[PDB]
């Protein structure tokens, strides 16, 4: 409905990156999903997510959630609530957000557009 950006947890990306408290259950939009190079393990999916203010490309799906992607319930434009995530930090300092449990609140086809004008989150 009207005020589409009000459907998303504006500021959650910065909170996940700046404070790292995992108690929040933010509502985010999927902007894009792609496989990463895995070679010889289960496929792994990387997501570009939006909270309405920012996008962030550092999200990875837990492999237990792969069927959501592979059966097309989880695709570009859908709106999701994250019920469980963790943050991991690489040796080089970059952070990865692993999505463990999530719920699709609105399918891609029911939303249909990138909500708002989110900009990339910087480090
Ligand atoms: O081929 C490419 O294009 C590519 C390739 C990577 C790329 C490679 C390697 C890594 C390292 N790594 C790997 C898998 C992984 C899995 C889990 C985890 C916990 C629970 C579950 C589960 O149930 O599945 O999984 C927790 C931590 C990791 C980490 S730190 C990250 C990222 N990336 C990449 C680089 C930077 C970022 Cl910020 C991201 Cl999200 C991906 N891109």
């Amino acid at each position: 409905g009207s005020h589409m950006v009000g459907q998303l947890s504006r500021g959650a990306i910065a909170a996940i990156m700046q404070k790292g408290d995992t108690n929040i259950k933010p509502i985010l939009q999927v902007i894009n999903i792609r496989p990463i190079t895995t070679g010889n393990s289960p496929p792994r999916y990387r997501l570009l997510m939006s909270d309405g203010l920012n996008t962030l490309s550092s999200f990875m799906l837990a492999t237990q959630l792969n069927p959501l992607v592979e059966e097309e319930q989880l695709s570009s434009n859908c709106v999701c609530q994250i019920h469980r995530f963790i943050v991991n930090t690489l040796k080089d300092g970059r952070r990865v957000v692993i999505l463990m449990e999530l719920e699709v609140l609105k399918s891609a086809e029911a939303v249909g557009v990138k909500i708002g004008n989110p900009v990339p989150y910087n480090e």
